[PDB]
């Protein structure tokens, strides 16, 4: 999930 995903 988010943060940390580089596609959120």
């Amino acid at each position: 999930g988010c943060p940390x995903n580089p596609k959120c």
